[PDB]
């Protein structure tokens, strides 16, 4: 019954199956035998729509008794900014449906091990964006944050990462970090945490995350979080990133395959895992002007659309090589 679900076998999903088969027809020769290759390399499946409580049954009915890794991305506010929406929840009310409605059927498969990573880029913009006028949705996410960890933190079949950015975003705010981390986890009943994502949807390296493992676990542990494990996604970090652009960077590459204890020298570790879907954009170039960034690629279609010239980018860009 070991605590650390990568160690069982990692669960394939239809999803990702048939966005790798679009560009699989658009390929010939040597670079559709590479697409034939990550077709069946294990993705998280995203919640990140009203409609993804819908969805959960269906990846574990496919998935048996292999590792499923979902990532919890509906909660109410993105951006503590003007004009932003259509992917969050209308409040807390709303949210507390959307993790009761999940962590149901989670219940009704006692069998099945499943990783739950709590949302992306929510501890992040806790830290470092600004406060004057955005108090109120602060607040509210960290209701949201513990409310999520309080359900899914006492399902058995379940594994709790909380997402904690990656270093160029927190590393030099390890201390503030562990301190917000810390006082959601105090508001989460009875319910406990696995570990800490990072790199979820960035370019780091492993070794520089590692570094931000090490710092940010330490803050942690002079808090009272103790035992805290990590997972870090290497799905586009094969290639060190040529600048802070996040949105769909050119250059990037796959990096290592999903493994887990991938490294002895990282007892902190528990596994790589590919949690951003390679070749799903970032955001479409028209969305944001980071997007129009030199070093974003161009033509993007709309956030979480298949963008086939990215993901042959990917392929080439690879390391590992193949
Ligand atoms: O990591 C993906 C995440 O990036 C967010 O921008 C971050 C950026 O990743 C980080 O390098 C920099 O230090 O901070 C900015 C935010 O100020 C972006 O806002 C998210 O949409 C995205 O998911």
């Amino acid at each position: 019954t070991s605590d650390n679900f990568f160690e069982n076998e990692l669960y394939s999903n239809y999803k990702f199956q048939g966005e790798v088969d679009q560009s699989i027809q658009r390929l010939s020769g040597s670079l559709q035998e590479k697409a034939k290759k990550v077709k069946y390399v294990p993705t998280a499946a995203w919640l990140a729509w009203s409609g993804a409580t819908n969805e959960v049954a269906r990846y574990l009915n496919e998935a048996g008794s292999k590792t499923v890794v979902f990532v919890l991305y509906m909660i109410p506010t993105r951006d503590c900014n003007a004009g932003g929406s259509n992917g969050g929840a209308d409040n807390l009310s709303t949210y507390q449906g959307y993790v009761n409605s999940i962590y149901n059927t989670i219940n009704q498969y006692p069998n099945s091990r499943i990783v739950m990573i709590i949302e992306p880029d929510t501890i992040g913009n806790l830290v470092t964006a600004n406060n004057a006028n955005c108090r109120n949705v602060h607040d509210m996410h960290k209701q949201a944050l513990s409310y999520a960890i309080s359900k899914f933190g006492t399902q058995k079949n379940v594994r709790v990462y909380l997402d904690a950015a990656h270093g160029g975003w927190l590393n030099s705010s390890a201390d503030r970090t562990a301190e917000v981390i810390a006082e959601i986890l105090r508001n989460a009943g009875n319910g406990k945490i696995r570990g800490i994502s990072t790199n979820v949807s960035n370019y780091q390296p492993v070794y520089s995350e590692y570094q931000y493992h090490q710092n940010l676990n330490r803050a942690l542990e002079s808090r009272g979080v103790r035992g805290m494990k990590f997972i870090v996604d290497t799905s586009r970090n094969g290639r060190n990133p040529s600048s802070a652009t996040w949105c769909n960077l050119k250059g990037a590459g796959l990096g290592a395959r999903p493994q887990a204890n991938p490294d002895p020298n990282m007892p902190l570790l528990d596994a790589y895992v590919w949690i951003k879907t390679p070749g799903e954009s970032d955001s479409a170039s028209s969305a944001d002007p980071v997007c129009r960034n030199s070093d974003s690629l161009q033509g993007a279609p709309a956030a979480g659309s298949w963008f086939h010239d990215y993901f042959v980018m990917l392929l080439e860009n690879a390391n590992p090589p193949f």
